[PDB]
């Protein structure tokens, strides 16, 4: 499977540029646009060998771990971090089937009884992402906590805060140039700050936006969605147009009309 690496260690708003960049490149094909915005394989038909892609994470502290995205929805689905990996409860056989394909080396393989949405890993942090804050200095820490877990030097807590703060910094900045944009701006000045109301709402968007997009009419959406602005006002979406600066790439969720 590709593997893209990044490094928290003297990251720029440039390298960071790069890093997501290629991500993309790996997670979609080309084959599939829908208004400009790109869409991610159908998972139906899909090889297992075109069916993950790996994140390898570098820190300041020469700390690696390698994270595993299923290319299907930009879903992290476990990680690796020496001769231990882990990987998130599957949500169906399928999916159990597919990941034993992955980290295929390593001597010991974990699946966590829990699976990897925000709900269940805030409640395992003890903490929402209103509250878990984002930057080059909680990745760079994070990446350390995911490293040490096999050892017993992570708790629980930290490690899903952990996973909290590389899902959103991977994962969603890659489906959103605005959440790379926000992510961006607290490398660029070296500040951490959890994610404001705007990045949490399309987060949890995400996949309704890539339906509503996918079955509009000429673009056109049948029912207005509903998003947030930074300071939390509310902000109307009628329209796939007003979407093409803000999101980078979707789920497959229906064929394209003719
Ligand atoms: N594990 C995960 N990977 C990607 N996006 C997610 N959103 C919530 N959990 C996620």
């Amino acid at each position: 499977y590709p593997i893209i690496n990044f490094t928290t260690a003297g990251a720029t708003v440039q390298s960071y540029t790069n890093f997501i960049r290629a991500v993309r490149g790996r997670l979609t094909t080309g084959a599939d646009v829908r208004h400009e915005i790109p869409v991610l394989p159908n998972r139906v038909g899909l090889p297992i060998n075109q069916r993950f892609i790996l994140v390898e994470l570098s820190n300041h502290a020469e700390l690696s771990v390698t994270l595993a995205l299923d290319v299907t929805n930009a879903y992290v689905v476990g990680y690796r971090a020496g001769n231990s990996a882990y990987f998130f409860h599957p949500d169906n056989q399928e999916d159990a089937e597919a990941i034993t394909h992955l980290f295929t080396d390593v001597q010991n393989r974990y699946t966590f009884a829990f699976g990897g949405n925000y709900d269940r890993l805030e409640q395992l942090a003890g903490n929402l992402r209103e509250n878990i804050e984002l930057g080059n200095g909680p990745l760079e820490e994070a990446i350390s906590a995911l490293y040490y877990y096999s050892t017993g030097g992570t708790q629980l807590p930290t490690l899903a805060r952990s996973f909290i703060i590389c899902i959103q910094m991977i994962s969603e900045a890659a489906r959103f140039q605005y959440i790379e944009g926000e992510m961006r701006t607290r490398i660029r000045y070296n500040r951490r700050s959890a994610p404001d109301p705007s990045v949490i709402t399309l987060e949890n968007s995400w996949g309704r936006l890539s339906t509503a997009i996918q079955e509009s009419n000429q673009g056109a959406f049948a029912s207005p969605i509903q998003l947030q602005r930074r300071n939390g006002s509310k902000f109307s979406v009628y329209d796939v147009s007003i979407l093409i600066p803000i999101i980078a790439l979707m789920v497959y969720r229906c064929a394209p009309p003719p």
